[PDB]
């Protein structure tokens, strides 16, 4: 069984919590909403291969972290997200992938850029800047919405797959 680090990342209040959660959740408990960074595990196949996922869901830069370089570091690929709602957020987006290019040190560290909250009508950010964007850094680009589930799944597989080709 394989392992990967995947680290999500992005301004507050994007969704990076309700996209871990969405993915991770063995339904138990009916609502859980992570106030704090955490790290959690998904065992999932994907491809034949049976992988699990160590997935870290971190507090936008705004919040202080005292881990947050180690985080980095222990990352093998990184969930950049913006809210397809949030034009501030989507500009943010440079600044967590500064980060992570100065910690690790690399231009080819596996990510993926996701818009979340696909399913709200008031958006800001039209899918094809953010396509731009995605094709700038030569990475994936993945609208999610973590209320309907759309494109969750999706988004975690592809980060899977982009550290695999990596
Ligand atoms: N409409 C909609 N709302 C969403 C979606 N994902 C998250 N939200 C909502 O947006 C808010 C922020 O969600 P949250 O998961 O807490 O985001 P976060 O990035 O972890 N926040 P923080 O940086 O403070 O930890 C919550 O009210 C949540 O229900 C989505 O796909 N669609
Ligand atoms: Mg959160």
């Amino acid at each position: 069984m394989t392992e990967y680090k995947l680290v999500v990342v992005g301004a507050g209040g994007v969704g990076k919590s309700a996209l871990t959660i969405q993915l991770i959740q063995n339904h138990f408990v009916d609502e859980y909403d992570p106030t704090i960074e955490d790290s959690y595990r998904k065992q999932v196949v994907i491809d034949g291969e049976t992988c699990l996922l160590d997935i870290l869901d971190t507090a936008g830069l705004e919040e202080y972290s005292a881990m947050r370089d180690q985080y980095m570091r222990t990352g093998e690929g990184f969930l950049c997200v913006f809210a397809i709602n949030n034009t501030k957020s989507f500009e943010d987006i440079h600044q967590y992938r500064e980060q992570i290019k100065r910690v690790k040190d690399s231009d080819d560290v596996p990510m993926v850029l996701v818009g979340n909250k696909c399913d709200l009508a008031a958006r800001t950010v039209e899918s094809r800047q953010a396509q731009d964007l995605a094709r700038s850094y030569g990475i994936p680009y993945i609208e999610t919405s973590a209320k309907t589930r759309q494109g969750v799944e999706d988004a975690f597989y592809t980060l899977v797959r982009e550290i695999r080709q990596h």
